Formats: structure tokens, sequence, C-alpha cells
């Protein structure tokens, strides 16, 4: 029911083996020792994608507010000279230090991402014109504003790939054309109509889309559309690897929480999935004002900012 650390170690080993993902035993023990409290007090959850052999990820969504980046550096999980540290510092220090850091880790490779919840609907300009970002990335602000992607709720630094994932909420409903315009940012081949129609059927009215930017070129590598807390009997068509993941990864939460993401990019499309483990993922998502599958997905503050 509750978070226990020895059980977590075993569930990491077991789940990685179940989906055919790599394992790094000592590195995983270091993450757990460095961030025990973070996992225990937050929502701890699982992630992977439909790419064959992909990593099993485990994360904490934070209730405890602290400098998780400094902790990761302390523990030898992140290089003290990582060139993206400046950006994560800039983002953490906005709005007088209100943003809260969470963390993603890979069972095979250690620290993967630092994720910031900014504590409201933030102007995209604030996020995208901190001086720590290069000109080439700041220049994409206008592409985003042109598509009406004007408010940001989260941003993640991907330490492994030197890129950033920016999470926007758009005023919808999302239609074929707006899908196409967002998808076109990614450079990848337009998909067939049933792909689009299925994605649209899972979106709330005011939709969540993640855009992945390379922090050195400003290239948009990837876009991802998300459906949160989809019940098992309402799931869209999924890759057998994702179906297996949702079956084998253990969830102890009172309310089960599965997340489905459709990722499109030039290197290949895939499906992302998240699944609750402990510490009440749904209750943290509700706190962030996320919209769940089969609900009212209307954002009134967003709608007042657009009128
Ligand atoms: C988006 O769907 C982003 C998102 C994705 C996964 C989790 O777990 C939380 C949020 C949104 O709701 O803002």
């Amino acid at each position: 029911q509750e978070f226990d650390c020895e059980r977590f170690r075993a569930d990491i080993r077991a789940t990685a083996a179940a989906i055919g993902a790599p394992i790094a035993h000592r590195l995983t023990d270091t993450v757990l020792e460095a961030f025990r409290d973070n996992f225990a007090q937050g929502a701890t959850l699982w992630k992977t994608t439909s790419q064959p052999g992909d990593q099993l990820s485990y994360s904490f969504f934070s209730r405890l507010k602290m400098d998780t980046v400094s902790r990761a550096i302390d523990a030898g999980l992140l290089d003290a000279a990582h060139p993206t540290l400046a950006v994560v510092d800039a983002w953490s220090s906005l709005y007088g230090g209100a943003p809260v850091q969470s963390g993603d880790f890979d069972a095979g490779r250690g620290m993967a991402k630092t994720w910031l919840y900014f504590g409201g609907l933030r102007p995209a300009e604030d996020i995208l014109t901190v001086p720590a970002l290069p000109a080439s990335v700041q220049a994409r602000l206008k592409d985003f504003l042109a598509l009406g992607l004007a408010h940001v709720r989260f941003a993640a630094v991907d330490w492994r790939h030197h890129s950033a994932n920016v999470y926007f909420r758009g005023k919808g409903p999302l239609d074929t054309v707006q899908f196409a315009r967002i998808h076109a940012l990614s450079g990848s081949t337009p998909p067939a109509a049933h792909v689009v129609e299925e994605v649209l059927a899972y979106m709330p009215e005011d939709y969540c889309v993640a855009i992945t930017l390379d922090l050195h070129s400003g290239d948009i590598e990837r876009v991802c559309f998300y459906a949160l807390k989809v019940p098992k009997n309402a799931l869209p068509r999924i890759p057998t690897r994702i179906a297996r993941f949702l079956e084998v990864a253990p969830s102890h939460d009172v309310e089960e929480c599965n997340v489905i993401g459709w990722s499109f990019g030039r290197s290949g499309d895939y499906v992302k999935a998240e699944r609750s483990y402990t510490g009440n993922m749904a209750e943290i998502l509700a706190g962030w004002n996320c919209f769940f599958h089969g609900e009212e997905g209307r954002d009134h503050d967003l709608r007042a900012l657009h009128q």
C-alpha cells in the first residue's frame, strides 16, 4: 500500500526484466539512497516507451521541495559541469523560486530528467527567453505563439540528450488542422487519418502537448500528445510492449493511474506510457490542475487569458 524501499528495489529489478530493459544495480541503489525521501513523500511511478528494449524508468513527482539537481550532483549522478545546468537554474529561480523540481531515472542509466512544475499557467515568453537559453531556442517562441501555444505548465531538462521538453496547454478542442500544424513542427511524415482521429478522441478540450527542443540548435525533435488516467477498459489501441508494461508494472495506489502519450518525430514515432506505483499519482495530477480522461477538460483561467 505505502512506499517501502526494499520492495521498490525488487519491483525495479522485476519490472525491468519483465519488459526486457537493461539494469544497472549499483547505480539504481545510488539513486534510491540519494532520493529515498523524495520517493517516499511524493508519488512514485513507472514509465517506458514502445521502442524495443527501451529503459524502464521510475520517477518521483514531488511533494518535498528541494534542490534535487544539487543532490544528484552530490551523489555523483550528474556531472557538475553539465552544460544544461544553467537552464535548469534559470527555470527554478523564476517567480521568486516557486517552481518545484521532480525527477526521472532509468533503471539502466541513472538520472534521465529534471522536471519543473511552475505552479500555474505561465507565459511561454517567460520560459523561453531566460538568458541561459541560446538565441536559436529563444527564436522558437514565435512559432509557438503562432499556433496559440502560449501557456506553459511544466518544463523538463533531459540530461542524456541535452534537450528540453516544454509542456503547453492549448485552448481547444484540438482539431485535425491544429494537430497537423503541431505535428508539422516535428518534421516527420504526416500520419494517416485514423492515427489522428484516435489521438483526438482521447484529448480533453483544453489539451496537453509536449514539444521537445534540442538545446544547442533549437530544432524541434518531437511532439507528444497526452491522455491522463485512462481506465484499462477504455485504452486506445497500444503496442504489445505497452500492454505488457501496463500488466506487469505494479500499482498500489487506491486509484490506478495509466498515462498514454503519442510521440511523433523524424527519428520514429512511438507510444509513451506511465503507471502509478505509490504515493497517489492521481492526487498530485489533480493538484497540478491536470485533466483526466472522461472529464470536463475546460480551463477557465486559460479561456479568460485568451479573451
Ligand atoms: C499534460 O498531459 C502533461 C503531463 C503528462 C504526464 C503527467 O504525468 C502529467 C502531466 C498535462 O496534463 O499538463
